């Protein structure tokens, strides 16, 4: 029994964690906007419900923290990959945010097959989120090259 | 019943979104589009579908690239959210630049059947290669109607077989 929100971490698993954690692991010194590391953390950052759009949420998300954007080029042709870094106080480990877009789908396709939200939806579109959470945590927990690299966690 | 919203549909709706959009919304932006240095008058772009998930989807799209002759190229230049890497036909593109992409995102439909499969065979069942078909057709089927019902869309991007 297949749901999206399994589907949709498997996907941002993939072609982004992964991809990301790989690029990383294959610069000799890791130097993200002109400052080097000598290691890293990836925080994905689940939202606690999808009222608002994850891009206008990620980039508020974003802003609050004050943490900036970095381009990541991938060890492949050249693909550079968008996220935001927390560059605080000198650390050795670079501690880097993402906020998964893909969970825009979920929101626009609960919307799409349904005027308010009903405790009813909210609650659908709330196992989504802790699915996609399970899925992640679970994925992420069972390769060494995202063990140990990878965190989820709660807006 | 509970609501059988298929996770194709919602893979769908998140490239046509976060991705089909992104990319007309870049060159319909663009006074005149000029891509790996040349001005288009316009753009049509071609959202390769593949007929099945037996080859994974990076692997497959770097065939097709390649025996079609396409080439790299990059949208959204710089400072406007973040850049884009595309397929471009340098050959036969005119008035028109002619871009492909292959969806990464059915990459997560073969991982996600495959993980829930019940038992390792050599290759795959039947039943397993009959779930990717069906979720591929409501991809592509999600997708044409996502495009078809966007004036930003509609002329702009097309569905191809591989
Ligand atoms: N370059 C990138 N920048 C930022 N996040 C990235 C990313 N590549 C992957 N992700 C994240 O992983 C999700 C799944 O990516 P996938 O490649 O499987 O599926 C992707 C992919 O097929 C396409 N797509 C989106 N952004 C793309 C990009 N910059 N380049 C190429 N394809 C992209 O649209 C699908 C859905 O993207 P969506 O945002 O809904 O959801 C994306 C997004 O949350």
């Amino acid at each position: 029994g297949l749901l999206p929100s399994t589907v949709l971490a498997i996907g941002y698993y993939e072609n982004f964690v992964s991809t990301v954690c790989d690029a990383l692991h294959s610069l000799p010194t890791i130097k993200l906007n002109g400052i080097e590391y000598k290691d890293f953390v990836f925080n994905i950052i689940i939202p606690n419900d999808l009222d608002a759009d994850i891009k206008r949420r990620a980039q508020i998300y974003f802003k609050k923290m004050d943490i900036h954007e970095v381009k990541i080029d991938t060890n492949g042709r050249s693909f550079p990959l968008y996220l935001q870094i927390d560059e605080e106080n000198s650390g050795d480990v670079a501690v880097l945010y993402d906020m998964p877009t893909t969970l825009g789908g979920i929101d626009k396709a609960i919307e799409m097959y349904m005027i308010g939200k009903t405790s009813q939806q909210q609650l659908l579109e709330e196992r989504e989120l802790r699915n996609f959470k399970t899925t992640l945590i679970n994925l992420i927990n069972n390769n060494s090259f995202t063990k140990t690299f990878v965190k989820v966690i709660e807006e």
